[PDB]
């Protein structure tokens, strides 16, 4: 298993300076730093001290490392390996709303306060101009300018979109528009048998045990749907209809039953306050376990994380994102070492890895990882 240091012969550190000297082909070389030292020597060696005396004995060389280079390279206990990305939107109701993002490196706390999105539950995002709709699934376009539109799904006027930043815009899949989709035989006479009534596209019922099933009428077919499609579907176009004409069962037995694939869900829609609720995330996790990743959007009053982890958030100067990490990490997008100030430096290999004492990287979203800090590359054809 071989844990712990490295020790050599190469190695130096002053009482005094604390400064770091590198013994390389006979020759005293300093170092900017534990990492670069580690980088020529090819060994995670851990510094010898020395008083400044016997370095005078010694010549001295050229300064050799990477300057912005990490000091050393720790990585905590981990392990598991989640990674969440975290919009919360500042005066949501403002002019003049804006976006702050926050990245998690570090078990969440989650509870009725932030949580998942439940099926029903999406956030209206505003990106570039566009508006987008946040569901469990990703981000589905919608167009928030067409009201007869908005309404017949369920979006109420007083809903407003909150700016999404590019971070978490990109970390969302695309899941196509907010639409029931298309049937352009629409209103065409059915040829299953049906009553004339219920031309193509329009919406039947079946008074069962639990409740009516809605079906739509398709060219080949007949597909169920859930009320609120049904609502939908007829609320853009009811072909005549005061409401679903009621079907006795034995009538529709032997027609062909097709799928309607609607977006929309079961339970009726609830768009949440971002006000209520300013703090929008998508999480993601791959147990070591090999598997498959396991990614899911949450929604709730603030960051999934302790009260007590809101105090080390360390927002980086080069960056977007306040980042909140237990300790450094090493990571597998193609290799990086991340520092617990949340800078990323790219680790091209795997005897670079040996060489600085990092091994098993653990698997990490590009999404998330991409949008820290990017420091230099870890080499040695740098460190000399
Ligand atoms: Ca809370
Ligand atoms: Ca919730």
């Amino acid at each position: 298993l071989f844990q712990g240091p490295h020790m050599g012969t190469s190695l130096f550190t002053d009482r005094a300076t604390n400064q770091l000297y590198v013994l390389l082909s006979g020759q005293l070389h300093p170092v900017y730093n534990l990492t670069s030292a580690r980088l020529v020597l090819g060994n995670p060696a851990n510094p010898a001290t020395v008083k400044s005396s016997e370095l005078s004995k010694l010549p001295m060389g050229q300064t050799v490392g990477i300057p912005g280079a990490p000091y050393a390279t720790p990585v905590s206990a981990g392990s598991t390996s989640i990674w969440t990305l975290c919009d919360t939107v500042a005066r949501a109701d403002s002019t003049s709303p804006v976006v702050q993002t926050a990245v998690i490196a570090m078990p969440l706390e989650i509870d009725a306060s932030i949580d998942p999105l439940q099926s029903h539950e999406a956030v209206l995002v505003s990106y570039q101009g566009e508006t987008w709709i946040v569901t469990t699934k990703g981000r589905h376009a919608i167009d928030l300018t067409d009201r007869a539109l908005t309404s017949s799904m369920g979006i109420p006027v007083t809903a407003r979109p909150t700016p999404i930043s590019e971070g978490m815009f990109n970390a969302l899949p695309d899941m196509g528009p907010w639409q029931l989709p298309p049937i352009p035989a629409a209103g065409a006479p059915n040829s299953l048998g049906l009553p004339d009534d219920l031309v193509i596209g329009s919406v039947f019922q079946i008074h069962t045990d639990k409740g009516p099933q809605y079906y739509v009428v398709l060219p080949d077919g007949i597909a169920q749907v859930n009320a609120t499609t049904a609502a939908a579907l007829r609320a853009t176009q009811a072909h005549g209809l005061v409401a679903p004409p009621a079907m006795v069962p034995s009538l529709v037995v032997r027609i062909a039953e097709r799928v309607y694939p609607s977006p929309l869900p079961d339970e009726p829609l609830k768009i949440v306050s971002r006000p209520q609720d300013p703090a929008l995330c998508w999480s993601w996790q791959r147990s070591a376990g090999d598997q498959s990743p396991q990614s899911t959007v949450l929604s709730g009053r603030h960051l999934p994380i302790s009260p007590s982890a809101m105090n080390m958030g360390i927002k980086q100067i080069h960056g977007t994102a306040t980042v909140y990490l237990d300790g450094g990490k090493f990571v597998a997008l193609s290799m990086y070492y991340i520092d617990p100030q949340g800078v990323r430096y790219g680790v091209p290999n795997a005897e670079t890895a040996k060489s600085l004492g990092l091994s098993s990287p653990q698997n990490a979203p590009w999404e998330i990882v991409r949008l820290l800090v990017d420091g230099p590359v870890l080499s040695k054809d740098a460190a000399l």
